[PDB]
């Protein structure tokens, strides 16, 4: 009932490409994982968490933003910290259409958010820390595929920060452990006036 | 001065012909990781072990020994343990050139060894598992690219064992990165007479 | 002193891709290519030729033109017939810096003209044949790696069509190696305003 | 109801071991082709020849042979060519269980006679013009997937040779198109005492 070669082609694609715009490379890859049976299964999973079940009953997505108004709010708060880093630094549209097409729209709409809350940095290490956090809370497809890339690509073409990146993922996973509040059941829209400090609490990030 | 692209390459090769004797195929992809940067890498890393580089200056193997006189030893040696399971269920010899080449017949010489010591099954799950273990103890590239492979093909062919393999994955590194005697670093051949749980106990794989 | 493995990693990720928008694949594989040792001696080769010689040395490209213009002229003309189905059916430009990214731009200016003199389909097939005719006459590493990669996908995805391939790649490649006057060494600019059947005669297609 | 995705991964599989023995990579290739639709079309379509199907009926496949007792034989008879060549310069068995299983096997038996009939040399070029005389004749997976890697592989690693490859390619189609004796329909084992010369002009190699 599932295609999952061709997911094994399109991580090959993923690979091969990065050994060579870098935004639609990872969009191209995790439309190639929802004829996978892992994007069925990571669906069938977070629909058995209440309050991500809900949000897949609503299609919940984030109101639309102006990022000069979100500048405009206190110091710490969510809204200030992440315009005040968009500033210094949106993505690839899908109809939701089933369940899949609409974790792949929560997903792009809100992932950005995450790295915030969760304190890691914008850069590839940063990247990669966020989805060994991601995989400890909620495991999707795009999560394992970008872990796997991050570890090959690092130790083939950079191994003088290979123990860098794992200095990253460890933490990343071991704090995600730990967070009972799951990422990707929170209504973001609603926490941009609430401070960094106050949502990281709320997820308990160190419990 | 290192061909990187090649150990790409050499790890397509290895995702596409599993996707399809099987022992082979890991010596073959072994061999293409000399050539990249994180084989030397490795080898400068080690070295800088004192134990381990001694190994390398002397060019320690372990000695020949007969299955059959191993099972002849105490209830819970080494010795008695590896030939119980062995019988239940010996690999590509190459010549020792220099430090790469060495730490290559090292591994295969010993690496059957480590999975009764840090106690991971023979299966998938507990060869992934063992991995991790590694990993968090002496980074070697084959370890790295095994660990990701991993990853990859159960999250695409069994996604339904991925929950499993994360337990496995954790449980490897957390009780490697707690473990201060390197598996790498001792010489084997006279630990066969000694009960496993007193090689735990040196090793300290509590710690 | 060139990569040619990151050659094949290009090939790898085309066929990979072209499994699952399709002008841009063709253009991001042409410019990895760029760096094998085959595209200078494309270069080296082509400029023993001495019409396209004057072409490198000229570095000429085609004058812009109005398709509404082209499509005025007289009803057998090079220029009626490519306007009159541009109508009824443009490129990724780069900065000419070299005689390789020079005959990336030849290229991609004029090659669109090739099938109507040639005389081969907008199709797949008609594509496949038409670079089967340029590989006969004048080999560059795109033409080479195109070939491939049709024979693979056709066989591999839709074989009851591979005999209808094999039959337009046999026939481009016996026309072409039977063409004297090479495509490439042509001024296309300054043949608007020629019968098609004229231009054929000229470079000799049936010879 | 064919995995045809699996003969793409068996294809990137063979590029990339060939950029690193190579008689068992070619077999295990060719194996993983036996799941794809072009095997069961390329059965198809020979079944669909007298003297081929005549042969699928019987299940023929060659009489064992003494290479010595060969090498007795008059001077110009296939015999001798062989047998005196063979000793200048034998393949993996597999139950004939159905029709792909038997092309296999009588491709594999009888395919190292083909060059001496069509006047190829035992080397790299010889190899892939023979592949081109037999895909211009009676066409199989194998043939067009050994063309493409062929082309391929030179133009990528030893561009300087391409030439004289695509010499061996044009000079073996245009040959095996004007053959109208194929060699798969042949009984060879019936042929080692008849002159290379007399085979040439029954299969009618000039035609």
């Amino acid at each position: 009932t599932y295609n999952n070669d061709k997911g094994l082609l399109a991580y090959i694609q993923f690979l091969a490409s990065s050994a060579q715009g870098n935004t639609d490379r990872v969009f191209d890859f995790e439309d190639a994982l929802d004829q996978t049976q892992m994007a069925q299964l990571a669906v069938d999973e977070l629909k058995k968490i209440p309050e991500v079940n809900a949000l897949f009953s609503e299609r919940w997505l984030p109101a639309p933003f102006n990022l000069d108004d979100l500048a405009k709010l206190p110091e710490g708060t969510l809204g200030h910290v992440y315009a005040r880093e968009m500033k210094a630094r949106f993505y690839k549209k899908v109809p939701v259409v089933d369940d899949i097409s609409y974790l792949k729209m929560l997903w792009r709409s809100t992932h950005d958010i995450y790295h915030v809350v969760a304190g890691f940095d914008t850069n590839v290490f940063g990247e990669i820390g966020l989805q060994a956090f991601f995989l400890a809370q909620t495991p999707i497809p795009i999560s394992v595929m970008l872990l796997s890339f991050g570890m090959v690509m690092i130790s083939l073409y950079q191994p003088t920060n290979f123990k860098a990146l794992m200095t990253e993922i460890s933490r990343g996973y071991r704090v995600g452990s730990h967070t009972p509040g799951k990422l990707i059941a929170q209504k973001w829209d609603q926490l941009w006036d609430v401070q960094v400090s106050e949502i990281r609490e709320r997820l308990g990030v160190n419990s």
